[PDB]
């Protein structure tokens, strides 16, 4: 057996066809095994709505997840990504740097 704790990368991006857009983003890189759960949160509660959850692997024990959605910032919100994994014995929580 293998396991290994995701790393969690959290960040924005606008499209370069359509820069008015603006997508949060949350890459959980390089863990195992696959079973996992990923959360984007606004001010600590979870954002029910994200468009896009993309799944892939490396090598046969190393596993990628982008999950982002459109969102509309302000200075006074914080966002963040709350992951769940067997390496993990508390939920981690990744929060958002507004300059990213």
């Amino acid at each position: 057996m293998i396991q290994r704790t995701p790393k969690i990368q959290v960040y924005s991006r606008h499209p370069a066809e359509n820069g008015k857009s603006n997508f949060l983003n949350c890459y959980v890189s390089g863990f195992h095994p696959s079973d996992i759960e990923v959360d984007l949160l606004k001010n600590g509660e979870r954002i029910e709505k994200v468009e896009h959850s993309d799944l892939s692997f490396s090598k046969d024990w190393s596993f990628y997840l982008l999950y982002y959605t459109e969102f509309t910032p302000t200075e006074k919100d914080e966002y963040a990504c709350r992951v769940n994994h067997v390496t993990l014995s508390q939920p981690k929580i990744v929060k958002w740097d507004q300059d990213m």
